[PDB]
DNA sequence: GGGGAAGGATCGTATG
DNA sequence: CATACGATCCTTCCCCTAC
């Protein structure tokens, strides 16, 4: 009584797949999507390609007689076509035959004559065969081209116009049904991409999650102690874009209660259990699967207890569409084992997990912290509580290993219903977050497949894209490579235009940051930062000079060692741009298209109500809209990454070190222009430049202030006109320095923005200021305050960071005449720490609760000093003859909140640790001062770490954490000193 | 890896 | 005036996630 795919499509859109079905008898042109892609190694080379037609069947197409080539840069003749051939055969090496070309190298500059290189074309048979050749001719130094050696799908999508995660079209195919996945052959000039806007998504994304047990009270259960089990397997079908659950099932030991809302079937075993997993996957055969952080704890148990009872072979075989293979081959190729994934610069993650064909393995804990790479709770509640979505159901665990104990067939329900909305939850999350389509509309603009647009880095994107627009190209196929070449040097580049901050409260003139607007990739395209523009010789550069040619000159000091370099100018026309400018204008240009296509798109939302039925397909295009000109910005801001990294394929050290060069140069003129024309300079970070108004401006303005009655109200109109004086002037004062860096430079790529203006403004330090933000109008009412470099954002162990921080920086941007004694930014820290110690009773308990586990094995000190402090007051009170039910221990690995009391007369956190029942029936006092000390004063002594007198000496070697060590000593002093 | 709690001697310094 | 306090350098898990 279990309803595979086929039924379940056909019960959801008859009339979709009544037309699929006709368009598949007559052999029609239809329409198919990608989404795990999977390439034989061995023998002849059929690229398979798994995925949904447009109603939701299961589809599996291999394409047939792709080219397997690539080229070498030698010249073309008779003779050295036999060389080569006798290189190949020597060391047996099968090649099926070669061809001869044209191509245009991309690094160094080649005049118009000889502007094309003769290259010859190896064809191959197998890619084991390629790899080894391409590994001997790199080895004997001749120049490859068209060279990728890790994967060769992203060959196919870059030579035929093929997205891997867009749609493609079928025309001329082969069907043959084997029941739940139909089988189409192609040859490669018979697929074409779908150009336009494409039908509703019909994929299938399988939500699993699992429940475990552990004989070991309040451990971790671990796969490799072998009477660890697993008893709930519960998982759910959903669409590729919506969370209504298709079909839902519960796999468990324990006897279960029948349910309504999803099928449980009782197995009388762990390989029982197992198999039963395996044959709902196959029926159903997801698409995608996925599971918070089924890489880590899942994927893992559930392939150790198969290898544990040996049938990891056969799960696989019924789980994986390819043909049958063996045990050996599964571990080794296909169940991947701590593999990297990337979040930011400095962190990383492992993974594990069964890569089965036909199915895409994703995990929702691995997609959460890419989108907020910066979140310090990493848990499912945390991230539905910061998504606002509903929470998981309050189900202890300790509470789910007694039911489980007990055997009690009831209340087992509850915990299959609490596995299953975990499994909701984090398909809850994808649509939320809208995963897929930006990795879709990312693999589109990268001619990559889903799973590299999943686990691996964008900086291979980058290069892929630059590579496909470079092959392809409108004036004769510029060649270029993938693997590195030459020596990788490190080293650190010259430092930049270090501008000190005028820190402290500023209130007397509004500040307002100039930005550039993407200030690489403009520099990139104005100043024609391309490899094939490149000039190293100076006789070479001098002699393009001679004959009336535009260069742009770059010296820098890396490595104690002078590199120079010219670049050939494009002079304002579109045949002479290089790579780089042209990739970067085209990818410009569409973002602007589709800035303008989603205003329009906003503004018919806005003006259609959702009553009609026309608000689903507007909300999809919205999606659509969104997650391009996300992916689009994501490409933009990354090309100086991939340009400046050394294994990067294009890699030229004169290449980045002008754009860093030429960066400098604007940023100096600028800043000279600024200070010639009167302005003030406040900071200064690489691509923003924060400016003051002269003071005489203002000065009527000002005149009226003194003339007036002098009251508040008069102050608040003196702001008002101080914002809009300052707007109108500094509008033309960055028309005029876009008409400056247009005279500079020749080009107008490099213009100047207008962010919004600060007033009043705190400069702290280097990257650490704040201040009230005015778009368009002034409103000094407002609680939104403008923060950069203050780790406001910091939940903590205590909510007094939020309060205490968000309240020193609201007394410091209010209003102030300048008759009120303003006091700089450590008195109001002073005033308001004072307000806080001495105002005990502004605060509530529930910000005063802390949580902590109990787990009798670990060396955790406070925790440890705790339970034996509560241990021993039981004892004094069963000695007394007291029932101390409330004082009891808890359960091994029951999570318990806590708070902290004061002790009359130790200081370790221990003795004043108590429970929450304890401190709410005795009415303690919660010790602010420990709280305040340990919690508060870290924020509070990032605000005054740059005073004067907290300052080291010159004779030490650390000084970066070494004068705020003295800014939290002297808040400390003073905080034990207000009583 | 980055922050949280906990443990020890001696110089730097002070006082009845 | 020689003891007693105290803070800094430095060292060791523990929490983090999933049960």
């Amino acid at each position: 009584s279990i309803m595979d795919r086929s039924e379940i499509v056909a019960r959801e859109n008859p009339v979709i797949t009544q037309r699929v079905t006709n368009l598949l008898q007559t052999n029609a042109p239809l329409l198919f999507m990608p989404i795990d892609i999977h390439e034989v190694r061995y023998g002849a080379y059929t690229l398979f390609m798994y995925g949904s037609l447009e109603n939701g069947y299961k589809a599996e197409v291999r394409i047939e007689n792709i080219p397997v080539f690539f080229d070498v840069q030698i010249e073309f003749n008779d003779t050295n076509q036999l060389f080569l051939k006798s290189l190949l055969t020597a060391e047996n090496i099968v090649y099926e035959r070669l061809e001869t070309l044209t191509q245009r190298p991309v690094m160094g500059y080649r005049e118009k004559e000889k502007e094309f290189a003769p290259y010859i074309r190896i064809f191959f048979k197998s890619l084991y065969e390629r790899r080894k050749a391409i590994t001997y001719l790199n080895n004997m130094g001749y120049n490859t081209a068209a060279d990728d050696t890790t994967c060769y799908y992203r060959m196919v999508s870059r030579e035929l116009k093929l997205p891997l995660t867009s749609w493609i079209q079928l025309q001329h195919y082969s069907y043959e049904p084997r029941g739940l996945v139909h089988r189409f052959s192609v040859t490669p000039e018979d697929l074409v991409s779908y150009q336009n806007d494409g039908p509703t998504d019909h994929s299938i994304v399988m939500a699993y999650d699992i429940e475990t047990y552990s004989p070991v009270k309040g451990t971790v259960p671990d796969p490799n102690q072998a009477n660890d089990v697993v008893f709930m397997i519960c998982m759910r079908i959903f669409w590729i874009h919506s969370t209504e659950p298709l079909a839902s099932t519960c796999i468990t030991m324990a006897p279960c209660k029948k349910s309504s809302e999803w099928t449980t079937i009782l197995c009388s075993s762990e390989k029982n259990l197992l198999l039963s997993f395996a044959e709902q996957f196959s029926r159903w055969a997801p698409d995608i699967c996925t599971g918070f952080n089924d890489s880590r704890y899942d994927w893992p148990f559930i392939v150790e207890k198969s290898m544990q009872h040996g049938i990891l072979e056969e799960i696989f075989n019924k789980m994986s569409l390819f043909w049958h293979q063996k045990l050996d081959t599964i571990l080794k190729c296909y169940y991947v084992k701590e593999k990297r994934v990337k979040i930011s610069a400095e962190k990383s993650i492992i993974s594990s997990f069964l890569h089965t064909p036909g199915c895409l393995p994703i995990d929702v804990r691995n997609m959460c912290m890419q989108l907020y790479p910066k979140a310090e709770k990493t848990s499912l509640k945390a991230f539905l509580e910061n998504c606002g979505l509903d929470s998981k159901v309050d189900l202890p665990y300790h509470l789910m290993w007694k039911y489980y104990e007990t055997r009690d067939s009831e209340k087992i329900a509850d915990v299959a219903y609490y596995c299953i909305i975990d499994a909701q939850r984090c398909q809850d999350l994808l649509v939320r977050h809208n995963v897929i389509p930006d990795r879709r509309e990312v693999g589109i603009l990268s001619y990559t497949s889903l799973y590299d647009c999943i686990y691996y880095a964008g900086g291979h994107k980058v290069c892929n894209m630059l590579i496909a627009y470079a092959i392809h190209d409108e004036y004769g196929r510029i060649a270029c490579s993938t693997i590195a070449r030459g020596k990788r040097e490190h080293g650190k580049y010259p430092g930049a235009f270090v501008i000190d901050p005028v820190k402290g409260l500023e209130q007397d003139k509004p500040t307002t940051g100039l930005d550039f607007a993407s200030l690489y990739p403009s520099l990139i395209m104005a100043y024609n930062f391309s490899p094939e523009k490149f000039v190293a010789s100076r006789d070479e550069a001098n002699s393009l000079m001679a004959k009336g040619e535009s260069l742009h000159y770059v010296s820098f000091h890396f490595n104690n060692r002078l590199v120079e370099g010219w670049f050939v100018r494009h002079n304002n026309v579109p045949d002479k741009m290089g790579l780089y400018p042209k990739v970067l204008i085209d990818l410009l240009n569409k973002r602007t298209a589709l800035k303008q296509e989603l205003k329009k798109l906003g503004e018919k939302k806005e003006c259609i109500h959702e009553s009609h039925p026309g608000f689903k397909e507007l909300q999809f295009r919205h999606a659509m809209v969104d997650a391009k000109q996300k992916a689009l910005k994501i490409f933009m801001n990354t090309f100086y990454g991939e340009a400046g990294n050394n294994l990067s394929p294009f890699f030229l050290l004169p290449l980045a070190g002008g754009v860093t060069s030429s960066g400098q140069y604007n940023l100096k003129l600028v800043y000279n222009f600024v200070i010639n024309k009167g302005y003030g300079i406040k900071y200064g970070d690489t691509d923003s430049l924060y400016i003051t108004c002269p003071d005489s401006l203002y000065t009527e303005v000002t005149d009226a202030y003194l003339n007036s009655q002098k009251t508040i109200k008069h102050y608040e109109q003196l702001c008002h006109e101080k914002v809009l004086l300052s707007m109108k002037a500094m509008s033309t004062l960055c028309a005029e320095v876009n008409e400056y860096l247009r005279q500079d430079n020749g080009t107008s790529y490099l213009r100047m923005a207008y962010e919004e203006v600060l007033f009043p403004v705190c400069f702290t330090g280097k990257k650490k200021y704040y201040g009230i933000a005015h778009v368009n109008t002034p409103n000094f009412n407002t609680k939104e305050l403008f923060i950069r470099g203050i780790d406001i954002i910091k939940q903590g162990q205590t909510k007094l960071t939020k309060t205490i921080g968000t309240r020193i920086m609201e007394e410091s941007m209010k209003l102030r005449r300048p008759e009120d004694h303003r006091p700089p930014l450590i008195e109001i820290v002073k005033t308001v720490l004072k307000d806080a110690v001495v105002n005990m009773k502004q605060w509530n308990f529930e910000d005063f609760i802390q949580t902590d586990a109990w787990r009798p094995d670990k060396d955790n000190k406070a925790v440890q000093i705790f339970m034996s402090r509560m241990h021993a007051r039981r004892e004094q009170l069963k000695k007394h003859g007291a029932a101390a039910s409330q004082f009891a221990e808890p359960e091994p690995g029951e999570r318990f909140s806590y708070v902290i009391v004061e002790k009359q007369v130790s200081s370790r956190k221990g003795d004043k640790m108590e429970y929450v029942s304890e401190a709410k029936a005795k009415n303690l006092p919660i010790d602010i001062l420990f709280y305040i000390n340990n919690y508060v004063l870290g924020l509070c002594a990032r605000f005054i770490n740059e005073n004067e007198e907290f300052q080291p000496p010159d004779n030490v070697s650390n000084k970066d954490e070494y004068a705020q060590r003295r800014a939290k000593s002297y808040l400390q002093k003073f905080v034990q000193s207000i009583h």
